[PDB]
């Protein structure tokens, strides 16, 4: 009974999961938080949170590996999946990790300095601790590589694209891809003759237009900062405004980068929280700035959904996913009502149902476009890629 | 037979027009270019281009005033209209210019340092040369003041909006308003139950959603830099990308501001021209980068049109206007074809007709949304506001 070890090695943490090869069920999950600081702690699926003083990525993954030994799962690890944040233009699909792949990730690493160097550290660690195990790289950008130049070029001088690689890459590719496949089943659509809009909504939020199985437009850009307004991220912001603030307040680009990434968004407007649950209660309790933050959030999602629809020949489905897209009765209601122009009709009893109801259609029959909620499973999509690449003779 | 003198006092030029009060026909037009430099020249509607060595806004407007004396039009100037670029939050409509209005324009002037201080210079000049004449201020921003907070707030910290005035203002308001009114007649729509998308397309380009007579969304932001890709302007650009370029190339915000405003857009991608006529011929002649510039241009327009449709309850019309929107058979074709998802059907024989055909519907009967071209007349809209305010007892 073989298993897959999925690793998301972030800048401050290491998210891991162990999935059974046969059924793709989660058998174990956890997180190693506070990475590189004096206080680094390992936590396993809600159980006892252990500790490690000033531990790096290699020893933290070794701590996780010790726990796989304890539950006799080490010998069963047949495949390892790595989430990589940025794959540049080089990666269009998931790959078996070799010396070539490592070099290529290093080549595109300047495009995401925070995310990617942590991913490489996770690769080296897993390579050290599991040398006889096939390892797979799954990229957040790869699904969006089917974008046409008209859809990925910025209006900048050509030089920036040709010599520096400045262009739209987009993210949540694993999720957008996973949720796309599930939508063809749920909505009984032909993949080769379909038009979908996936609204991945969480702490990070992005929209994707999936035409005939392929991503044709996405809301995030070169960095995860473009598009929708998010938890702490601003989203689409007038550069003229950003330059105006720079002169007026006397702030540098790196100061504003911090503000736009960690002090903005839902947090920025409300002045209260980046968490929707807190903000939803706040609005119910008559908080005005929380109402505005959520309304602006909703408005920018509706705008990007409708905008990405333009890249489709025909709109068959709108799919909600992510922590917010799966669990927010209100946000889904407000977004769909904001898109009445497209002929959407919501079924509120179906929209009331909690996420325990899993893959569910939330639109009424007279609606021109089917609306649904599909719980995203990024770990399953990584595992499925690994299992596929497990049959490959290298 | 009274006349109206319309003045657009830009940073490098002074565009003027003389319109008859009764019919609103143009009787005289011209431009005073190269303002403040050693070489400043007055040109009148294609006729002999006179000169003036190192002339300021006051003397240049006096040169224009001398020509009004020559053609015996000075005594007939009953009203003067001023185009103002930025009216902040203070101006929701056109006003009779008084000491209060001047102060208020000065108050909001930091929001547009280039545009507004030139507008004030034009006001002072016209006040000096025509003291007994009623003068009117028409603002580029005022039509967009009906925007809801959800539509004008950025995802920045609240402080930037509350204390600094950072928010979406939008521009081309005079044009968007003018073209809106004309569309109700042409499309036989009830103003109070209508949904329009106006695509003002020129060297500067913006989209506006006009719901029930009011602007509810617009593509430009705090500055004219946000939204669509334009002639020399980039449009929507990932700030993360802008910050990345800053570190990599070693450029300041003011360097990048120049690049994004004057070296980007259609010029930036093609590396050839900001003019569409040149680029359209270039593509016909097999130029690849000109094809890409136009395709990216088209894609970003389609995306914003469809996006702004979300702010409408029902989409009755899409209206093209501006130098490009009025004269580009190709761009209109490519944009409408890019919006097939909305159920648009183009009539190509009707779309082939040149601008001499004026206000014209270009969509076929089976189309779900009426498409039209309405020639914009910003001078007429300024004159009509002035004539209205001419009946006002102050
Ligand atoms: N309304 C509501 N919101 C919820 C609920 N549960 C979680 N959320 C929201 O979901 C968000 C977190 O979602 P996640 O998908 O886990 O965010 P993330 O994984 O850090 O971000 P991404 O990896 O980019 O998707 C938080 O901001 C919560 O406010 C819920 O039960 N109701
Ligand atoms: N294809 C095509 N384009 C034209 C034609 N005539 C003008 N244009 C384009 O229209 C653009 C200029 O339009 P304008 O409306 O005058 O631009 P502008 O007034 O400086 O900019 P705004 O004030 O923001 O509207 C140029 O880029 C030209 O390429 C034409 O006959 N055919």
């Amino acid at each position: 009974f073989p298993v897959v070890l999925v690793i998301n090695c972030g800048s401050s943490s290491i998210k891991f999961s162990v999935l059974d090869v046969a059924t793709c069920d989660v058998l174990m999950a956890g997180i190693a938080d506070g990475m590189n600081t004096e206080n680094a702690f390992l936590s396993i699926n809600g159980d006892k949170p252990i500790n490690l003083a000033h531990s790096n990525y290699e020893d933290a993954l070794k701590a996780i590996a010790f726990e796989l030994e304890k539950r006799d799962l080490t010998d069963s690890v047949a495949l390892i999946g790595h989430r990589i944040a940025h794959g540049g233009e080089l990666f269009t699909q998931s790959v078996i990790i070799t010396d070539e792949i490592i070099d290529n990730i290093r080549r595109v690493s300047p495009l995401a300095p925070l995310h990617n160097y942590a991913n490489l550290s996770g690769i080296d660690a897993a390579r050290h601790l599991f040398p006889a195990v096939r390892q797979v790289a799954v990229f957040d950008t790869s699904f969006h590589q089917t974008l046409a130049p008209e859809a990925y070029l910025y209006g900048l001088p050509w030089e920036y694209f040709s010599s520096l690689g400045v262009r739209r890459y987009g993210f949540h590719g694993t999720s957008h891809r996973y949720v796309s496949r599930r939508a063809y089943e749920l909505l009984d659509l032909d993949e080769k003759d379909s038009g979908l809009i996936v609204a991945h909504l969480g702490n990070g939020a992005s929209i994707c237009a999936v035409r005939n199985g392929q991503s044709v437009d996405t809301s995030m850009g070169m960095t995860p900062l473009e598009g929708l307004m998010m938890g702490t991220r601003s989203g689409d912001v007038d550069f003229g405004a950003m330059a105006w603030i720079a002169k007026e307040t006397g702030q540098t680009l790196s100061d504003l980068e911090r503000v736009v990434n960690k002090e903005s968004g839902l947090l920025g407007i409300s002045g209260l929280s980046s968490d929707l649950r807190v903000l939803e209660k706040a609005w119910h309790e008559g908080h005005e700035r929380a109402r505005l933050a959520i309304k602006t959030f909703v408005h920018r999602i509706a705008r990007h959904i409708a905008g990405h629809a333009a890249s489709l020949h025909r709109l068959d489905g709108i799919i909600f996913t992510g922590g917010i897209g799966e669990n927010s009765v209100l946000i889904r209601q407000l977004v769909i009502e904001h898109l009445g122009v497209l002929g959407l009709t919501l079924d509120v009893e179906m929209n009331k149902q909690p996420n325990s109801h899993g893959e569910r259609i939330i639109s009424a029959n007279p609606s021109q476009v089917i609306c649904a909620v599909i719980p995203t499973n990024e770990e399953k999509m990584i595992a499925l890629d690994a299992i596929h690449l497990g049959n490959v003779k290298a």
